[PDB]
């Protein structure tokens, strides 16, 4: 979720994760990606 994503270094993005990050979980009631 958003809390864990941001606390663990990531960012919540609805569509693509930018280059040199990868999808590691979700945010926003599972509608966005946590990119780390």
């Amino acid at each position: 979720d958003h809390y864990n994503c941001v606390s663990s270094g990531g960012q919540c993005l609805y569509s693509a994760c930018p280059i040199f990050t990868k999808i590691e979980g979700t945010c926003y009631r599972g509608k966005a990606k946590c990119c780390k």
